[PDB]
């Protein structure tokens, strides 16, 4: 097998309603099924097959062990994952690694899995390739080592991953693992606006940048921006300045003054927000997803914007649709790409939490949305799901 | 791998009963199965492998989703599939795609899926190419876009689906998307007998010509037929002339006065109906499937016509066999050639419903006849299942 | 891929207790499982895995489908199979095609499965050639036209299989089946005793003869057995010679007087029973099972013989072994054979019926006994069922 | 395919969490799963796929054959195995053979497969070869013939696997089986400390020896170590003189006075204990795992030691970290490697077994520890089972 590469984008200029997968529209404490309970789900493609990879609590609804399944660290989280069209039940499924923390990609000839696990002061990176455990990365900051929670990219046999380390209330400098068949080759320190960033969603924008929208927890609702050079092997980061704000919570659209670098009020929290690319030979298109609820979890928008630079564009980004409404969860989005025989097919995907407190179970649905054709984004997602059942 | 192409179908004179996927026969409230809850099945078939597709209501029986399995249109419907001989459980089955409507062909290297979803009055056609989604086409009439609910027909890589959109009641111009590996090359617009064709089952007369038998809901109990050329890409429809109407309802046979082309009373309503083709050197075999009751979707019966025009054969078809009594449900049938090492054999398979109401689960059983060895069509097809477990 | 043919066997002196296939042990109202209702089970093996066969009566345990499974011939039965080592569930199994009798081989590059169903005074023998219906054959005795409910066995591409119509309690002469990729090349006319045979269990005695123990329904407790000449294309049937009878119900060894033809009383009743060869440059190892009870089937023993007559031979068979004590069931064997790298594993497979009346479920377990190093016949098999459960 | 060879180990130098595979956090009387009661879990790997291996009673929870599944050997138990990864559950596991004690091993082309079973006066070993059976072994002390319980180890297409026979309270001289394509072409006779010699587990500390930490259950709580010379085939065991007694129960480190060779007191009883091989170069690393608890299976620790002489150092292991603690189960425990792209990984996997008397079900969980990175072992493994569901 030959190394992957990332190619142009197919053709098209919107995107529609894929794929669903509602695995608890099976699990009444009627039916005969097993889902299993997760959160944090992200789909990493190969050349040949897709894969639905997430974080399971090791249990399954209907089930007994509910208590906890809120909380995301424990010595029981699994990474696991299903072929892509397949329902992640307690048989089809396969678990790859403890870890409360994870990430995968497909370098073109195997399968890399990145699990993170351990206690919050001393946590470890493991990295599978294939079958064998290779490799390990210690906690630097030593306040719960964490990783991307969406597919890392690959390059040639070399993958790229996004690890942050420190506290949520404050400074979390990330950190990139240049990874090569399993076992970190290199460690990458990015340069700039390096306060706080995790849960990094990045893709390829050209075979020369990889970019990543990301998560600041503790100083701004504005996302930080990474651009990573694959040839120099450096990063340095800043904010998106666009008025579009796509963190959660967020004041309204163009809320915030000062130039492209002010955080505004810190607004407490984040989310992993979508974003894939759009390689085209000549313009670049950047998709990104953002919940309708400025303050809430609630709902899903999709947004795109074609060129300029990301950290000197204030501009708004245009409103491509509603993927999600507010009525339904919106949670983590991811980008991924299908490999097509040609070309390659943005994704976003939307982990659609299925929240009724500490008391009862807490797992996730996944909705997809791809560029494909013309015209405007025509249908949004419900899950479907009656949490009483 | 290279292109497929219809060939000559193998010998034989008689359909048999083949098959009966009956997944319902599992669903019992004392059982531990999860057979989805199904309607619009379909059997599509590669050159090393069949497929049993279906519309999904993203739920199972036993379950707690029966509400609403009985409408058609919503969000939740996907199109799914098992491997023919597979029962469709929600572990078994693969989902391909939201659509609540589809159709689906191997064009010899690969899987193409067609899925229809999105609001009625502006309803989308998504084409999936294996694992990624390469294009779609826009409603024209504004009136739920739809499609076959059977199998596209590859030849040579070129892959033709019958869409049609507009009301049910009135007016619904069929069109004819001429696919290629994913991406609509062309748009065919039909000849002739336009006014109303849905739910067309389309295949190989020849390498020159695709037929289809059709549905008219409108204005006749008799089927639209299409003659489709594959070398001109031009289709031009009309009504099949035989005094042996297929539709249902439809009044008694030889019961429509004036030339081939009179419509008759309207008979409000259709039915998708089973046609397939035994080609051979000198003749060509039009087999035909249509419910023993007038009036109601029961029963099943087998008919057979070898050479002459559909559009101007007056004379009646000949009984070849019951498949399903009147005391069974007889709903959609359709046809698919399973591809043998050097010939093709022709089937038919029927759409058995259970029906009990809107207030119940409302799901599916496949029955199937092929062609194999000579004499008289032996046995019918049950269904088994009790509705009241 | 190339043709099979029959190879020496394995070195070994004896046969050692193998596998066990309990479906049922997971069929309990407090379990989670489905284990189909299946009865008639069968081992067949192709060059690279070997596959347990049966005829299910399309329902499970636990379920409400029972009334019923313990008559044989409906609408419902099925062929089916799972790889050996798999439970017979609902989800493992592949549904072959519908069938109340039936029969499998594998040619050495694909599969071959035959299914005999329709009414009674007219049943139909139809062959599927992996995933197409290639052929058909009819009743010519119009009374319950089935065949072996064992293996077939094929030779460069030749594949015979014997068929029997007529009475249970008169006359049913039996004919073979020349079977080449799907279809009928040739129907050999049996010469000799062809009062009465069915349910034949065949196998290779060399590549020049195929020899089957068969069953006698109507006159006598001696197995009809078969010397079928595969150049000459000529079979002809007697009665085995030996004291040691092999049907059940059956009188004392020895018990019936006069020359081997004799058919003593008729002993109203017969079994399908092991039979499998152990070919050796210098000699031919002959396998027989039969029920360790005389007049039920309870119980299994194992018989050898090298070389002789078995037409001509009234000696007595030796015991080679207890498989199944008088306390458990002991209904149908067949022999089936695992084919190694260079030489071939004979075995003996024993259908374990659940036997509890018409007013609960009828299936089957499935021991296996095979060829294996020397000494004497180490331990028996139990079901381990409790049907109460 | 061609022949595995053993490699040397990927670097690192230390081990961390892997992979749990807790079957029975679907268990719940309220879940939809059947996940089979097990006990005596070994993995092993092929250049490809390693596999989830152990012994079933043939039976699950929930459901209604608990009683007796805490007892060993019986006429139901089969070895069964699994893709690494998956659940054991009926549907998902594949049955080898009947055998109430195990092994299994990957030659680079073919699964072998080990099972022993039959009257403890007269058990046997029998060997599975893909799908055939291709030999057997004999009982010679006459008193439970009983294997490994962890892997068997294969050099060029030759496998040597440990077997033993006597008594669990006095003598039980081991044995060892040169086996090759399935059959056996050697049988090894120990030298020295010959006395009691049980479950050993083995690996290949070179390409000239193979060292097996092994069981002794009447005389001492040091366990006896054998040198297996693979070119001349002749192994020679004894006591490892190490201060670091292994085996549970055990008195205080230190605790035997006399040479190496010293028994000291009974401590009647014992457990398989984990032990596999780190090959560099330069040096060679042994870790080994012992219970944390000195009389209870509780707890289990791990140890290393580079270079030396087993037989003669009577030096501590040094501590390497707490896999378990002593609040959860420590069981029996084995070693494994998984291959990598061009090294071994060397692992270790501890059977977490769930008692509840004989009252219950009894089974197990797998937890797994292998080499990857560096710096201290960071966390430890809980079932996260509830036996009262
Ligand atoms: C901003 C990071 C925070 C705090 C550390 N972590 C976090 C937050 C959420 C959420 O719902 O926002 C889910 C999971 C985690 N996660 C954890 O608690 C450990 C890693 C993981 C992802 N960051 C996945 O479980
Ligand atoms: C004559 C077409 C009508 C009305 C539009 N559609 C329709 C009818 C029936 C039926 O039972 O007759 C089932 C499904 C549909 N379908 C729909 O309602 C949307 C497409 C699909 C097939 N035509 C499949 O769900
Ligand atoms: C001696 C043949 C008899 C009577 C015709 N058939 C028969 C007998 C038994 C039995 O338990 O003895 C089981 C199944 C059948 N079978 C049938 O009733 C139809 C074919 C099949 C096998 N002979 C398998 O279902
Ligand atoms: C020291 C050997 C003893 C006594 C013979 N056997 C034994 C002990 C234990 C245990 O929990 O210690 C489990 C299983 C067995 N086993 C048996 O009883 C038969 C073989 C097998 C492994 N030795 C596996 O079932």
């Amino acid at each position: 097998p030959e190394w992957t590469y990332p190619r142009l984008s197919c053709q098209g200029s919107t995107f529609q309603k894929a794929l669903l997968i509602s695995p608890h529209r099976f699990g009444e404490i009627k039916g005969n099924s097993a889902p299993l309970i997760i959160r944090e789900p992200f789909v990493a493609c190969g050349p040949k097959e897709c894969r639905h990879f997430a974080l399971t609590h090791y249990a399954a609804q209907p089930g007994g062990y509910y208590n906890g399944t809120r909380k995301d660290r424990n010595k029981l989280r699994h990474l696991v994952s299903v072929k892509l069209g397949k329902i992640p039940t307690v048989e089809n499924s396969i678990f790859h690694m403890a870890a409360w923390s994870g990430s995968a990609c497909h370098d073109g000839r195997e399968w890399t899995y990145i699990g993170v696990d351990g206690p919050d002061n001393d946590a470890l990176v493991k990295i599978k390739y294939g079958e064998a455990y290779t490799d390990t990365y210690h906690s630097y900051a030593h306040n719960i080592l964490r990783t991307q929670e969406s597919a890392c990219n690959c390059i040639g046999g070399d993958c790229y991953l996004m690890i942050t380390d420190g506290s949520a209330s404050g400074i979390s400098k990330c950190r990139f693992l240049k990874i090569r068949e399993g076992r970190i080759i290199k460690e990458i320190l990015p340069t700039g606006r390096v306060e706080h960033t995790e849960e990094c969603t990045c893709g390829f924008a050209s075979n020369k940048t990889i970019e990543c929208a990301c998560r600041d927890n503790s100083y701004t609702a504005k996302r930080p921006f990474v651009k990573l050079n694959v040839e120099t092997d450096t990063a340095e980061i800043r904010l998106m300045c666009t008025k579009t704000y796509l963190d959660t919570p967020r004041p309204d659209d163009g809320s915030i003054a000062g130039p492209c670098e002010s955080n505004g009020d810190k607004w407490l929290g984040g989310i992993k927000g979508g974003f894939v690319h759009q390689r085209m030979a000549s313009k670049i298109g950047r998709w990104y997803s953002r919940t309708m609820s400025k303050t809430n979890r609630m709902g899903m928008e999709l947004y795109v914007r074609y060129d300029g630079d990301p950290w000197t564009d204030s501009d708004a980004l245009t409103l491509s649709g509603v993927m999600v409404s507010i009525e339904e969860p919106g949670w983590y989005s991811f980008g991924f790409e299908i490999k097509d025989k040609k070309c390659d097919v943005p994704c976003i995907g939307i982990e659609m939490v299925h929240d009724g407190g500490k008391d009862t179970w807490h797992s996730a649905a996944t909705a997809i949305y791809c560029l494909m054709g013309s015209g405007q984004l025509l249908w949004d997602t419900v899950t479907g799901v009656d949490m009483a059942l």
